């Protein structure tokens, strides 16, 4: 599913993502804009073999089972493929234990690169929220 922004927005919020672990739901929108697009189904394969996954391209070096990933773990509990679901909670349960894990929105290099700093609350402007 390709979300739209404000669409993509009011579904982290009812999914609890607003200011979960500080972080403004604007620096989620934006996260997920430069990581998937707001695509569900995006999926890129990493140098290391390892593939990232959905909205927030959750990696299964640690955070997902895909059954390809030599010496991973899957923290989340969960196949990838439940990441790439037109429904977001898998991404989202999963999302808040990775930014609960000390390095903050760190986790996410898109984040870090391109959000991290900027009027992320640009992300949410105009939005029914
Ligand atoms: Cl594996
Ligand atoms: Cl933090
Ligand atoms: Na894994």
């Amino acid at each position: 599913k390709v979300f739209g922004r404000c669409e993509l927005a009011a579904a982290m919020k009812r999914h609890g993502l607003d200011n979960y672990r500080g972080y403004s739901l604007g620096n989620w929108v934006c996260a997920a804009k430069f990581e998937s697009n707001f695509n569900t189904q995006a999926t890129n394969r990493n140098t290391d073999g390892s593939t990232d996954y959905g909205i927030l391209q959750i990696n299964s070096r640690w955070w997902c089972n895909d059954g390809r990933t030599p010496g991973s773990r899957n923290l989340c509990n969960i196949p990838c493929s439940a990441l790439l679901s037109s429904d977001i909670t898998a991404s989202v349960n999963c999302a808040k234990k990775i930014v609960s894990d000390g390095n903050g929105m760190n986790a996410w290099v898109a984040w870090r690169n391109r959000c991290k700093g900027t009027d992320v609350q640009a992300w949410i402007r105009g939005c029914r929220l």
